[PDB]
This record gives C-alpha cells, sequence and structure tokens, in this order.
C-alpha cells in the first residue's frame, strides 16, 4: 500500500483507471475525425483542425488523471485502445453529431465517477472532477449542440454550400 | 449573534478553532525541524530552507482560517500551540517521514472538518476547504513521499554522502 | 480511386495503415513509461519528462504518416491499440533498455516499409521514410544505447544513487 | 567531354532537356489560364492570381533542371515550346481539373526520369529528383485535389456564387 495514500477506496481508484481509457478512447475518435476531413475527397481543413485540436485535449485529460492516479496513490493499468467505431464519418455535420455524442457519454461517465466518489465520502476526488472535468463537458457539449444547431440551419448536409462556408467562417 | 453570521453552525465554528491551533502546530514542528539543520553538527543549508519555507507556509493556512472565521461571523479562541514531539530530528531521511506523517495527521483533520461541514449542509465552508486546503495537502504528501524514496534509494541513512547530494540537488 | 492517386501500390498503402498503428502503440508504451517513473515509489522525475517526450514525438510519427496516406489518396484504416506489455517498468535502467527494444522493432519495420517501397518502384515513400525515419531511429537508439552504458557502468540497477544521479546530471 | 563530367549517362542529360521543356510548357499553361481568369467576362482575380503564381513556380523548376545539366556537364538543348491546349478555359472547376491532369503528367515524367537515373546508378540524380520534386509534385496534386472536391461540392460549375466564395474565401 503506497505510503501517500489516505481516504481513497479501491473502488475510486478502479474507476479513475476507466477514466482514463475513455479519455484515450475520445482522443482516438477524435483524431480519426479530424484525418477524415484531410482526405482530398472531403477536404474540409478547418473541421481537421477543430478535430486536432480536439484529440490532442483528450490526451491532456487522460494524462491529468495519470497524474491523479499517482498522486492518491493508486496504480495505473492501461487496457486496450479499442478503435473508433466509423472509418468514414460521412459529413461536417455527421462528424459534429457524433462528436457530441461522445462527449455527453464521457460526461455521463464522469458523473457516475462523481457519484461514487461522494459515496466513498472522497471529498478531494469530487473537487477534482468538478474543478477539472465536468465544466470542460458543459462547455464542449454546448459548443458542439452550436455547432449542430448552425450546419442543420444553413442546410447541410445536403447542401455542400453549408459546410464549405461554415468551415470557413465558424471554423476558422 | 454576529450580524454577518448565516448558515454557520457553532460546531463548525470550533472545528475551525481547533484547526488554527493544529497550523500553528505544524508551523512549529517545521519552524523546529528547520533549525536542526542549520546546527554546525547537520549543515544541510537546503533541508533547513526546504522546512523554513513549509513553517512561512503552515502560519499562512493559520490565518487564512482566521480570516474565514471572522467572515463567516464565528469567533477566534487561540490555545496554547503545543512544542514539536522532537528536539533532534536525527536526520534528514527521518524528518521527511516525520513530515509526511505531520501532513497525513493535518489532512485527517481537514477530512474530518469537511465530513462536519457535509452533515451541517455549509457548502460554503466545504468550498473552502477544498479549494484552499484538501489539494494542497494531496501535494504536500506526494512530493514528502517522493523524497522519502529517493533518500532511500539514495542509501539514507547510513551513507551520508546520500543526505548531502539530495539536498544540494533536489532541494537546491 | 482517388483523383490524386499516382504510383502508389495497395501493398504500400496497407503497410502505411500497419505503421500508423505501430507508432500509436509506440507512443503508448512511452506514456506507460512516463507515469511509472511518476510514481512516489519510483519518483525519477527525469526520467518521467524523457518517457512523455518519446510519447508526444512517437504521436507526432503517426499524424505524419496519416498526413502522408493521404496526400497519396489512400485511406486511413484505424485499429485498437495494444496496452503496453508491462505495467511496471521495474527501473530505469530495465526501461531503458525496453525503448531500446521498441526503438530497433520500430526501426526494422521502417526498413521492411522501404524494402516494399523500393519493390513497387515508390521514389516518393523512399524518399519520405528516408527523410523523416530512418536517421530519427538511427539517432533514438544510439542515444538509448549511451543511455543504457552510462547506468550500467554507474552500478544500475542496484545502485539507487546510479539512477538518482543518472536523472539529475543526464536527463535533467 | 566536360571536365565535370562524372557518372551522367548521355539519356539522362537528355531526359533532363526533355523536362526543362515540360517544365516551360507547364508555366505556359498557367499563364494561360491566369490571364483566362482576368477577363472581364470571367473576371476572378484570385484565380487569376492562383494560377500567375503556378506559373511562375514551373519557370522557377525549368531553371533549377537547367543549373543540375550545368552542374552534372550535360549541354542544354531548348526547344520549341507548344502553346497550351484551350484558349478559354471555361470556368474555375474545369481550370483545376486541368492543372490536376497537368500535375500528374509532369509528376509521371518525374518518375520515369527518376526510374533512369536509378537504372543508370546516379543516385546524385536519384537524390535532387526526390528532394526538389517529387514531394513538391506530390502536395501540388493533392491541393488541386482539394480544390476541385471544394468547387464540386459547393456546386461549381453551373452555381456562380460557387466560383465567387471560392475565389474569395479559399484562393484569396
Ligand atoms: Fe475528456
Ligand atoms: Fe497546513
Ligand atoms: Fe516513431
Ligand atoms: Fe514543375
Ligand atoms: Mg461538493
Ligand atoms: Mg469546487
Ligand atoms: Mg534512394
Ligand atoms: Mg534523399
Amino acid at each position: 500500500t503506497s505510503q501517500v495514500r489516505q481516504n481513497y477506496h479501491q473502488d475510486s481508484e478502479a474507476a479513475i483507471n476507466r477514466q482514463i481509457r475513455l479519455e484515450l478512447y475520445a482522443s482516438y475518435v477524435y483524431l480519426s475525425m479530424s484525418y477524415y476531413f484531410d482526405r482530398d475527397d472531403v477536404a474540409l481543413k478547418n473541421f481537421a483542425k477543430y478535430f486536432l485540436h480536439q484529440s490532442h485535449e483528450e490526451r491532456e485529460h487522460a494524462e491529468k488523471l495519470m497524474k491523479l492516479q499517482n498522486q492518491r496513490g493508486g496504480r495505473i493499468f492501461l487496457q486496450d485502445i479499442q478503435k473508433p467505431d466509423k472509418d468514414d464519418w460521412e459529413s461536417g455535420l455527421r462528424a459534429m453529431e457524433k462528436a457530441l455524442k461522445l462527449e455527453k457519454k464521457v460526461n455521463q461517465s464522469l458523473l457516475e465517477l462523481h457519484k461514487l466518489a461522494t459515496k466513498k465520502n472522497d471529498p478531494h476526488l469530487c473537487d477534482f472532477i468538478e474543478t477539472h472535468y465536468l465544466n470542460e463537458q458543459v462547455k464542449a457539449i454546448k459548443e458542439l449542440g452550436d455547432h449542430v444547431t448552425n450546419l442543420r440551419k444553413m442546410g447541410a448536409p445536403r447542401s455542400g454550400l453549408a459546410e464549405y462556408l461554415f468551415d470557413k467562417h465558424t471554423l476558422g
């Protein structure tokens, strides 16, 4: 048992390892999305940049959780990172819709993690989740919502004009 | 009853006065440790500096709790500050081990304080402890554990080269 | 068939996708290693830093292959990223020995990729591997050899002093 | 026989002269395309600018091959530069499609040149082609591919709004 460990439940430790894996998975999804938009037959450069930025941020989310595990005296156990659900993400709008679903999935996982920390009376872990993760998810969800709404109102996915102009004027 | 007091239980008020006393005691422990390393027969200047810095920080932790007590309309009651458990702290490794035990002790007090504040439905006080104290303790405990690990692996306390080089390369 | 595709064999495309997976795997190994050295019972922060930098580099290696795949009109197919072979990397020296073995493994894969590109008379792809990958591996392999040699000469992994001082003076 | 000539086959010398002619021809095609877009009845200034830039770059490509010919001790023999295939390039999309076709034609010639240099064991000439020509062609092809995709998706060449907006937002 770690010399630093204090008020850190075995279940919380295990839940943090699950969250790490999910953050790395989210990173991988966004990587896949990015390079879809880099294809010569899709060629929406600012969609690509937008998704690659998200990829890199997900990796930071994972790293901070790995730091937390070690700070609290848990032990990191890494797992296979599952490949994304799609190879072809279809359109700007469909990608954004899939991203919104991903962020809500990740948010639900974090809310389950907070429920467990609350049950185990771990206020440091509650604070960690609240400070560094929950508002990030609320902001990401709201932004993705806004993006999906605009793309739909502009006439996407059907109007190819719509994705081109959104790429330029919102994501540029 | 103070004109400012709202949702602040008498038990929380008393627990904050206990915490103030404990922060002042931790300050005094670290002061004693610092001046041990300043002795001509110990002479590890960066151990001394490390512990003196911790002493000053604990005094700040004490003052912020005093500020909080007054903010919430409680009344400060100071007690004798107990002398540290030792006069002679033996070695840099033993002082680091005692510092780790002390920080875990203060952390357990803050967790009990948070449990009480949760019980009394005092979210302002919960937030105060999480925001200013809990992560500070986690970082301190992790750092002290890291230091103990290194000193032991280096071959302390028998190898006096170990303490000299750690003083120079880690604490310098 | 992609409107940009020219002189780009289906076997080369498939081999690039295999290489992308291997670069992402190496990124994950180095991530694992990094956070091992961040543990409170290992506590070698420059080893952690060194392996984290290598992890981020590997991800860039992957992204550049993904870019090349799209430039040549191939199609990216991502796969599960397998977890590293170990959870616990034992020591600074043993981690460095495993990194050396990993870099040799990546290098052999790049040499097979070049053999294939040569056989398919793809000078662009040959140039790409030579310019961006082959010398980078040779440098990495030489540096890891140098590190292994020094740690061994210093007395690692039995001497914990050796790892401490190598962390400070070579990696810091 | 030039006092500088070494390992430079007469067939390679001849193929460099053919390449110079093709680069100058590409320069002329792009010049033609540029001033089509300058017409008062076409009036797409950023298409004009884009194609004039390419024209000037093709001339640089020609000059660097003339320099190479002299460096290796070959003798430059210039030929008539044939007029481009069209006088009227129809539209922004059709001009981009023709430019993609032209760049692939130039690329195929460079690959045939590299095959010849490889057969005559001329690594210097192989390196020259890879370093200065092959990746430049791959980037040009990918960029033209990207432009064609976007113009098509925006609804060109039917939608005159599409070419106007593309001229402003992508080529401006
Ligand atoms: Fe995340
Ligand atoms: Fe304190
Ligand atoms: Fe690599
Ligand atoms: Fe050219
Ligand atoms: Mg709370
Ligand atoms: Mg908070
Ligand atoms: Mg070669
Ligand atoms: Mg080369």
